[PDB]
């Protein structure tokens, strides 16, 4: 393992802070962590030979939790291996407020550049479903001096428009608010631009909890504004298959993501 310290970031608590020996938390004590700690934490996983470059992970989940596990900690001993510091968003769920996701992923980037300077030399996020979200939506609307230096995007949700949106995922983010005037101002795909980092994007095409045209679209859009692509569509695998063995491309893609990282 390659993995040192977990240092738990609570956002919305005064960036109260938590540090755990990795050595001595099995993965049982770690699933009680990332489950008990309140929305808006971050859980950071340091490096044995850490490279400088740092990842936020923002789990999937329907916007009615965050998939801890899977789309989360069960990624953090291939990162840390790697050298690159990994950190998992459980962040907030909307309850209605659409604002919410820009909120969060303004504020952990914020604090990680804060407090942890030395790793990220480069900062990317990840995302996986509506995950990719926020991760998609801190590449696009944010400030070019706030977005990060590359994004990670599973089967993501990249808009908000009907021709492409997860209906649950919007209707948890406005409430009864959502009109089709506001699909642009929370659409990330219509807001690529020159300072848009560069992308990886994977997804199954049977997917069948959010189109996977969210990623190819994004990725089209992306390469027409010359923006660097690495998208990796396989035939088959389903929505969330996050690092699950029983996805029969679990390596392949993850050859993929290794090869594409090492080339950042």
């Amino acid at each position: 393992s390659h993995m040192k310290k977990l240092i738990c970031i609570s956002l919305y608590e005064d960036l109260s802070m938590t540090t755990y020996d990795l050595s001595k938390v099995d993965n049982a004590e770690l699933i009680g962590i990332v489950e008990n700690a309140s929305e808006g934490t971050l859980f950071v996983f340091t490096c044995d030979r850490p490279n400088g470059s740092s990842v936020i992970m923002c789990p999937g989940g329907g916007f009615l939790k965050t998939n801890l596990e899977n789309e989360g900690i069960d990624f953090a001993e291939w990162f840390t291996k790697l050298g690159i510091t990994y950190i998992v968003f459980k962040y907030r769920m909307p309850h209605g407020n659409p604002d919410v996701p820009e909120q969060d992923t303004r504020l952990a980037l914020k604090v990680v550049r804060e407090k942890f300077p030395e790793f990220c030399d480069k900062l990317g996020v990840m995302g996986a479903s509506i995950g990719g979200y926020l991760a998609t939506f801190s590449a696009t609307l944010l400030p070019d001096d706030e977005k990060p230096d590359f994004q990670i995007l599973m089967y993501p949700v990249v808009s908000v428009d009907d021709r492409l949106t997860h209906f649950p995922c919007r209707e948890r983010m406005f409430g009864h608010s959502y009109s089709p005037d506001k699909m642009e101002q929370y659409s990330p795909i219509e807001h690529i631009t020159s300072g848009t980092p560069a992308a990886f994007i994977v997804a199954a095409a049977d997917d069948a909890v959010v189109s996977p045209l969210n990623g190819i679209m994004y990725a089209a859009r992306l390469q027409k504004a010359d923006i660097p692509i690495s998208l990796h569509i396989y035939p088959a695998g389903g929505h969330g298959f996050g690092y699950n063995d029983s996805f029969v491309y679990k390596q392949e893609w993850l050859q993929e993501l290794g090869e594409w990282l090492a080339k950042l």
